[PDB]
């Protein structure tokens, strides 16, 4: 996509040499923002083929709130395997915070239900927020959330969403991160009888791994194709009742997939 | 400032009609970002005179962690009076979350100390964050934090900071919000033997009150003046030991102050 390739070129042009936790080098900038008007089309990178099978399953899994990988494994989705203990547990990552944020007085707060009813009843609200950044829970999480916080907004019958991503692997992570939140906006808008607005992406440490440079140069040589279209085949009775088969992408005509590795 | 006036013009040009909680109308956009290189100068709006007395005191107060207004009242700082109960209490707003975030297992987490030692010991970290968005505490707060979350970053000997502001009164609030976080970056950088980098400002619902339109038109007719310079007159032994008298702004040559009202 235009905004995505522009981001990539910026990191290349202006990124500073910066290592990660493992000592793996990157080029890095701090602070960036992009906006995707969801009525333009579904914001799935076209300059390489991006599979959403794992993304759809992960989102349904987040929404279900159980942080054991069993459901992912049921579906041969392996993207959390690296972090899971011998019982398939991750600690209180994403879904737990979304559906059951623990409080000092022993309650568990369902932020997704909170937001849904806020959007229905008080759409002007400036405090329609879901946070995964539960400070007292960070140590027990397999890792700290990269998608830390998101805020919704309603104007002119349209649902918008802004995501704060503290750390962004531009090559490997970002195409998927955009798709995941774009999907969630569509689902929430459907459930609230709203049209889709903008997905606003905001990054903290926004970086290209040095060992993704070959791939970055290749992808930059490619022209974006028309955005595809998201089809929700059925209207479920709630945000928690979506199924994998409910989602179809039409008119996706990507350039070929591009593999990129990780260090250990 | 250039970035600030550009923001104001954007809200004017592209903002949609949007009411607040009281029913007071605004023009609103969702999602914006600005970057202030702090080595350029201290980012205090020059197109109207902006007093920092209250801002400095409020920041020291945040850092002290006690959410009773007594210290503010000691100094005739009245900016929290509207929210405080008959005992001067606000509930677990800003300072409490910064210095003593309560956990389910009965601990209180000092996020400011956490960040300071992270900056000193692991400056590459992509998870150097302070959050005020404590979901289980929102109801007891006099109001939900507008400055929800901030992240720090270190590259090339320079400390940067990004603030996520869920709700922004562009006229009345924003000049002060920028100054407050800009000051904090200077203080933290001093304590970590770092230079100052960028202050990256990110907004959610970013709005101009309709009854600030006269003022907005006036301020837009004015040319920004050279940025002033922040002087820290003394190096305290820690981030918690700053005093009001430690701070001086030099070379501030603003256009005249512009009053703007609030509805009730």
């Amino acid at each position: 996509m235009k905004q995505y390739l522009e981001l990539m070129q910026k990191v290349l042009d202006e990124g500073t040499q910066k290592n990660d936790r493992t000592g793996t080098g990157t080029l890095s900038i701090f602070g960036h923002q992009m906006r995707f008007n969801l009525q333009d089309g579904f914001p799935l990178v076209t300059t390489k083929r991006c599979h959403l099978r794992s993304i759809i399953h992960e989102l349904l899994w987040f929404l279900q709130g159980d942080t054991n990988i069993a459901y992912l494994h049921e579906n041969n989705v392996t993207i959390w395997d690296e972090w899971a203990d011998e019982n398939g547990d991750l600690g209180p990552v994403y879904g737990k915070q979304w559906r059951a944020w623990p409080t000092p007085d022993g309650r568990h707060i369902d932020q997704i239900t909170t937001v849904l009813n806020q959007l229905k009843n008080d759409p002007d609200s400036r405090r329609i927020i879901v946070s995964a950044w539960n400070v007292g829970e960070l140590d027990k999480m397999a890792l700290a959330p990269c998608h830390a916080f998101f805020q919704f907004y309603v104007a002119d019958g349209k649902l918008s969403c802004q995501l704060y991503q503290r750390s962004c692997d531009v090559f490997l992570g970002l195409p998927f991160n955009i798709a995941s939140y774009a999907l969630l906006v569509h689902m929430m808008a459907q459930q609230c009888d709203l049209e889709v607005g903008d997905f606003v992406w905001t990054g903290g440490d926004t970086h290209l791994y040095s060992n993704h440079m070959d791939q970055t140069h290749l992808q930059l040589s490619r022209e974006p194709r028309p955005l595809p279209k998201l089809i929700i085949k059925r209207k479920p009775e709630s945000i928690f009742d979506y199924r994998f088969e409910d989602f179809e992408i039409e008119g996706y005509d990507p350039h070929p997939g591009i593999k990129a590795p990780v260090a250990i």
